[PDB]
C-alpha cells in the first residue's frame, strides 16, 4: 500500500501546491 499511499500524497501536494501558484 505503501507505494500507492506514499505516490499519492505526490498527486495531492501537486494539485494543491498547483492551486496555491495561483
Amino acid at each position: 500500500f505503501f507505494h500507492h499511499i506514499f505516490r499519492g500524497i505526490v498527486h495531492v501536494g501537486k494539485t494543491i501546491h498547483r492551486l496555491v501558484t495561483g
